[PDB]
């Protein structure tokens, strides 16, 4: 009953994602900007993130459950391109837009003139990130990982690609995915 326990704490994906890096133990978050319940997971994730290995790695993909939903994932495939360096104020500041203040920002011609006001972070340059081809092909991928892996809820996190942590409540998590981590590293090191 005490560390990971299958079916507890932890599930087992039918069908691995593959990682982005190999070699490395890559968590994996689905989640969307519409979502509470993940803008309420956002500051613990990305604050235990900062404690993270030098062989791990925070991913995150947004879901796209309908046709209107690829502009949202436009959105954070552009945060992930020119915001890199400061997500965390970026993610902060369009799950604030969208789930406190209920701004449109699905709505291209909305979203565009909210980006260019922003400056907590570069919001000109996630705009240019916008509108190159990149963030399109990186939406276009969101949506298929989205049905391929059957992601019907958010947020889920996916250590290794194929470990699903089941979340009792946040903070405690963070502690399943450091476990899943270690498990992972050795499992891949122990292949090799």
């Amino acid at each position: 009953p005490a560390g990971l326990v299958e079916g507890q704490n932890y599930t087992v994906l039918a069908n691995p994602i593959p990682q982005q890096q190999a070699g490395k133990v890559e968590v994996l978050e689905f989640f969307g900007y519409f979502c509470p319940h993940c803008a309420h997971l956002e500051p613990v994730l990305s604050k235990h993130a900062k404690s993270f290995k030098d062989d791990m790695y925070l991913r995150t993909e947004h879901v796209v459950w309908q046709k209107e939903m690829l502009t949202l994932a436009r959105l954070a495939a552009a945060v992930d391109m020119a915001a890199a360096d400061s997500k965390d104020v970026a993610n902060s500041h369009i799950f604030d837009a969208m789930v406190n203040q209920k701004i449109k920002l699905q709505n291209p011609e909305v979203l565009k003139k909210w980006l260019g006001e922003q400056t907590a972070f570069d919001g000109k340059k996630v705009l240019a990130a916008y509108e190159s081809p990149e963030s399109q092909a990186r939406a276009d991928k969101m949506q298929e990982l989205t049905e391929t892996f059957q992601i019907d809820g958010v947020p889920t996190v996916i250590v290794g690609g194929k470990y699903k942590v089941e979340f009792a409540d946040w903070e405690s998590g963070m502690n399943t995915i450091d476990l899943l981590a270690d498990k992972v590293r050795e499992e891949q090191k122990a292949a090799q």
